[PDB]
């Protein structure tokens, strides 16, 4: 789709966002037959996801060679709570059934959102406008089972309700049960309100029990020139392993405005966050109270063939104090349908609980800091939409353990040089969506490649319909990756060879109300790991259906 909200919080055409952007819709997710968020993200440019096995197991997201803690994940605009204790986003627990849209914008965005937005930003949206009720379910390899009931209806004029329940289970397993309710209200044709509440109960296998609930409420104004939003959020998670218990409550309040001025816009906002942990959470002795407040400004202008886009933010954190970030981009459409874009931006990552207050803690840590430069050419040629970008990311003040003193300090440096190339085009009835990433991510002090990241990836999606059958084939090449073997000491660095992977999916409208679908994932039964030592699934079959009325 064309409109995004994730670049500056407010709706704008993608063509006007100078950073590389990707949008995934629910229609996309339904066709691909993804059974996890990771399976969605894995398909997209610059994404390198590793996982300790199959569904539900611990996983890491490396966007454009950056550390796992250097991606900002938002759910409906607000920092994912599950990232809260460890200070690093893991989506393996977040229910796929709740995903209605993903908006993913690469490059820095601390200047809008604050901490973590270094490699990029991933915004998982849970809202839909899609009247009706749906029942669906599926069955697959490894005793995979799913069923789900969902309904959105009008409760008179101005108010609409959404209700969802979902059960997902797999064995070696992982069991996830989810409930979601939302109420939306139009006071007028410009003033809106919403209240949202959801929660899930996950069990994974040593056993993990994870409870998470989130409540959001807000008010929005959508006028001809002026747009505003006041947004409230509360998330509570309890993560049991066995025993340890990690428990965090996260409080968010944000107020943002934006106005259309000429061929462009200007915006500002204030963003407050409180996180509270329980004693013994995150292997820290005491319970902690962390607070952050940020203020920022955005801008977009089009003059002639040129486009200018920018943001700047000041954050005040209860532990490290004040840190400012900014970014600026310019695009030149030098000939119709072609653009050169140049970008610069700074971003940062806040120290986490363990690093500050754990056994090896240092309460005076400063943030990790990033500087990025990016240049791109984008075009439309002979029916092909394409883009190629080169970026450099210098990361400094990395928080590292010193074995000399058994404490964490700011000191490491990394340098990432990367290339992203993308294209989409049709050939008769066939649709092609392709990307290539080169990622040269290095310790800038030793000049050694960083571990766990593939230097090269190729991803290819091929879609077409013939009789009434909707077919999709997905191809991925995962390049070579260096990792450590933790089965025994000492921990040896190993070299995992590149692998090719293929998936095949089909759908068919049995009626206008009933759609049946099947999928064979890892069609050639390739044996491979994304984390050394941890076996992935192998060839799996899934058969599913959805009935709408
Ligand atoms: C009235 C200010 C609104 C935009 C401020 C955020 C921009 C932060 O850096 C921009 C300054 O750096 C050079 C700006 O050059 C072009 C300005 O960007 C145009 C935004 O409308
Ligand atoms: C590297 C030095 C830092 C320079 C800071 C520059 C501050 C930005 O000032 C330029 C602002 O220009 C336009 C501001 O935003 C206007 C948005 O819409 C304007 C309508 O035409
Ligand atoms: C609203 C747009 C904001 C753009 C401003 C970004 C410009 C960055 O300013 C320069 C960076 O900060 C200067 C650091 O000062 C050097 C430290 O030396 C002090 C020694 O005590
Ligand atoms: C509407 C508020 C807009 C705030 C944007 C400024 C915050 C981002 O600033 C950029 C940070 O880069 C330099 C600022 O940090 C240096 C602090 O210097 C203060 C004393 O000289
Ligand atoms: C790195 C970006 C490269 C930009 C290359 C574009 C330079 C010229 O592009 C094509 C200009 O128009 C030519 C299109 O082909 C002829 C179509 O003529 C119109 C049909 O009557
Ligand atoms: C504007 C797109 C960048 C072009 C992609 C590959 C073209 C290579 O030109 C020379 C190769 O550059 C050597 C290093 O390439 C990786 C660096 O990426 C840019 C980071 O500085
Ligand atoms: C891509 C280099 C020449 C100009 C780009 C044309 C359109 C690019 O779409 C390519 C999508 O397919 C992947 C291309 O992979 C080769 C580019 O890799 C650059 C090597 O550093
Ligand atoms: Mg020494």
């Amino acid at each position: 789709d064309t409109l995004v909200v994730t670049a500056n919080r407010f709706e704008q055409p993608r063509s006007t966002v100078l950073a590389p952007t990707t949008v995934v819709t629910r229609q996309d997710i339904d066709r691909w037959q993804s059974t996890s968020v990771n399976d969605v993200l894995r398909r997209l440019p610059g994404v390198d996801i590793t996982q300790n096995g199959g569904s539900g197991q611990l996983s890491s997201i490396f966007i454009r060679g950056t550390n796992a803690s250097h991606v900002l994940v938002l759910i409906d605009g607000v920092r994912l709570n599950l990232a809260g204790v460890s200070g690093s986003a893991d989506l393996s627990q977040f229910p796929i059934a709740l995903v209605q849209r993903v908006e993913y914008i690469r490059g820095p965005r601390s200047a809008v959102y604050g901490s973590d937005a270094i490699g990029g930003v991933v915004n998982i949206i849970t809202t839909r406008d899609e009247p009706g009720t749906e029942i669906s379910a599926g069955w697959g390899s490894n005793s995979y089972q799913n069923y789900d009931v969902s309904t959105q209806q009008q409760l008179g004029d101005k108010t609409r309700v959404t209700l969802l329940g979902d059960y997902a289970h797999t064995h070696g397993g992982f069991l996830s049960k989810t409930l979601y309710g939302a109420l939306e209200h139009n006071f007028t044709d410009a003033w809106s309100g919403f209240v949202r509440g959801y929660g899930y109960d996950n069990r994974t296998n040593d056993t993990r029990k994870l409870y998470s609930q989130s409540w959001d409420a807000g008010l929005r104004y959508n006028g001809e020139l002026i747009k505003s939003q006041l947004i409230t959020s509360y998330s509570h998670s309890k993560d049991y392993n066995y025993a340890t218990l990690d428990e965090m409550k996260q409080y968010t309040v944000q107020w943002a405005n934006n106005v259309i001025v000429g061929h462009g816009s200007i915006g500002a906002g204030v963003d407050w966050q409180k996180q509270t942990t329980t004693p013994g959470t995150g292997y820290v002795e005491d319970g902690y109270d962390q607070r952050n407040t940020g203020i920022y400004l955005t801008g977009l202008q089009q003059v002639g063939d040129f486009t200018f886009e920018g943001a700047a933010r000041s954050d005040d954190n209860s532990q490290f104090g004040r840190h400012g970030t900014w970014q600026t981009s310019a695009g030149w459409e030098f000939i119709e349908g072609y653009r050169f874009i140049a970008s610069y931006g700074t971003s940062y990552k806040a120290p986490n609980l363990g690093q500050l207050y754990g056994f090896y803690g240092n309460p005076n840590l400063d943030p990790e800091k990033s500087k990025q430069w990016e240049g791109a050419f984008e075009g439309l040629t002979a029916g092909v939409n394409w883009r190629i970008s080169g970026y450099r990311n210098d990361v400094s003040d990395l928080i590292d353990y010193d074995d000399h003193t058994l404490k964490y300090y700011n000191e490491g440096k990394a340098r990432i040089k990367g290339v992203e190339a993308t294209a989409n085009f049709d050939t008769g009835p066939l649709t092609h969506t392709v990307s290539y990433d080169y990622v040269d991510a290095r310790n800038a002090i030793t000049d050694t490649p960083l571990l766990r990241r593939a230097k090269q990836q190729v991803k290819y999606q091929l879609d077409w319909q013939l009789y009434d059958f909707d077919w999709g084939i997905t191809y991925q090449y995962l390049g070579t990756r260096y990792d450590k073997d933790y089965s025994s000491y000492p921990y040896q660095t190993v070299k995992m060879g590149g692998v090719s992977l293929w998936d095949l999916a089909v759908a068919y409208p049995v009626t206008s109300h009933l759609t049946v679908r099947g999928k064979i994932a890892n069609l050639f039964d390739k044996d491979y790991e994304t984390v050394y030592g941890y076996q992935t699934a192998g060839r799996e079959y899934t058969l599913s259906g959805s009935y709408t009325f």
